[PDB]
């Protein structure tokens, strides 16, 4: 497990080449594999550290990059850029996941940069070089479809979170209020059959029938609703995603398909 004491020693890594920079001194081997590193590192905490601190070393990393591309603009092969390569090259025979988008998001940066490096530092130009620009470059754009796709895939499932939130309209508050009386005046449940539960037992199915009557006219919409919010859910997962109005939705879409669910259940046993 990544610990705040990780998070800061790669932190320390990063802001050591960031001055390196500064004095023109930036050991590029040096910072390409430190920052692979880190990729992994993150990937991982991600997963599962402050998110306050997980934000910041992202954006210590972008600004890594950045000064990167200026150090730039203004055997490597062999020991920098394979390995990095090699084990981003393994993403690309994975079955992905929404939860994989921003890992996707840094690897392919990182693509980028390794060929920015690699063609400003090879620009007497070898056959070899060529063949690695072409490999890195393959790799680059399989990744970006790869990429694309799944970022498609969440967008239209964030429209139909969207859509089954706003639908729900027409059922969900009378409904939630229903569950809670419901659960409120909820009399005890008796196991027994013995002559002196009976009047508890027939309070039971009377507060039942109630809660029913009220909800008598959801009942289609909210069997169809769960149909398509259990799936969804389960695609979303349960991460952070700040995406905080994505969290906010995909929560309140939970809430709605347990009252769905719960009053589905008490219809079938009553």
């Amino acid at each position: 497990r990544i610990t705040p004491k990780k998070l800061r020693e790669l932190s320390d890594l990063l802001r050591t080449h960031l001055s390196s920079a500064a004095t023109k001194q930036l050991d590029m081997g040096g910072v390409l594999s430190d920052l692979d590193t880190m990729l992994v590192a993150l990937d991982k905490a991600e997963r599962e550290v402050d998110k306050d601190q997980l934000k910041s070393f992202n954006s210590l990393i972008l600004k890594t990059y950045r000064v990167i591309e200026d150090y730039v603009k203004g055997n490597f092969m062999l020991s920098i850029v394979e390995p990095s390569l090699q084990r981003i090259q393994k993403h690309l025979d994975q079955t992905h996941s929404f939860s994989d988008i921003g890992s996707l998001v840094r690897a392919h940066k990182h693509l980028e940069t390794l060929l920015e490096v690699l063609v400003t530092l090879s620009q007497p130009v070898s056959s070899e070089t060529y063949g690695f620009l072409n490999r890195l470059a393959e790799a680059k754009i399989t990744l970006s479809q790869q990429l694309n796709t799944l970022q498609q895939q969440q967008e239209s499932a964030k429209a139909q979170l969207s859509i089954l939130i706003n639908r729900s309209g027409s059922w969900a508050d009378v409904a939630r209020q229903s569950l809670q009386r419901f659960d409120s005046t909820r009399p005890v449940v008796k196991f027994g059959t013995e002559q002196y539960t009976a009047i508890h037992r027939q309070m039971m199915a009377a507060h039942a029938a109630i809660t029913l009557q009220e909800v008598s006219e959801f009942t289609d919409d909210m069997r169809n609703f769960t149909v398509d919010s259990i799936p969804l859910l389960i695609q979303l997962g349960r991460s952070s995603l700040m995406d905080e109005h994505l969290v906010e939705q995909r929560e309140k879409l939970r809430e709605l398909t347990t009252i769905a669910e719960r009053l589905n259940r008490l219809e079938r046993e009553w």
